[PDB]
């Protein structure tokens, strides 16, 4: 049947670290919150009234985040949005659910 959570994961590449680029920019100007400039490690993508994306940032060479990049549709809002993010976050960390 069907699976209960999110997908795999897969490691970043410099898109997928411009996905996070395309709304975390805006993010970091959304909840006027910096990282300090991080970088994709991995990432995923979810699926909803479009499909969303879950990109895994590093911070300092060691330290590490994940933020969101959603993608609407092209006949309303194709642009992305940020459903939401995360900051020193850890490996062992959750990513669903969130």
């Amino acid at each position: 049947m069907i699976p209960g959570g999110l997908s795999e994961a897969k490691p970043a590449t410099p898109e997928i670290q411009e996905i996070v680029d395309k709304v975390k920019p805006q993010l970091e100007e959304k909840t006027n919150e910096t990282y300090g400039k991080l970088e994709a490690v991995q990432y995923k993508t979810q699926v909803v009234a479009g499909t969303n994306y879950y990109i895994k940032v590093r911070a300092g060479d060691n330290k590490y985040l994940h933020l969101k990049v959603f993608k609407s549709l092209p006949g309303q809002n194709e642009d992305l949005v940020l459903t939401g993010y995360q900051v020193d976050k850890n490996k062992d960390d959750e990513l669903t659910g969130f």
